[PDB]
């Protein structure tokens, strides 16, 4: 727990999350868990 959930956080904190949604957002949102 937390773990991977932060990756994530910093995901939803930095990336809008109308990404998971609609879409339209920046590449960066999708390497925001290179991990």
């Amino acid at each position: 727990s937390d773990e991977m959930w932060f990756c994530e956080t910093l995901r939803r904190l930095l990336c809008p999350k109308s990404c998971s949604i609609e879409g339209g957002c920046p590449e960066v949102c999708s390497h925001m868990c290179p991990l």
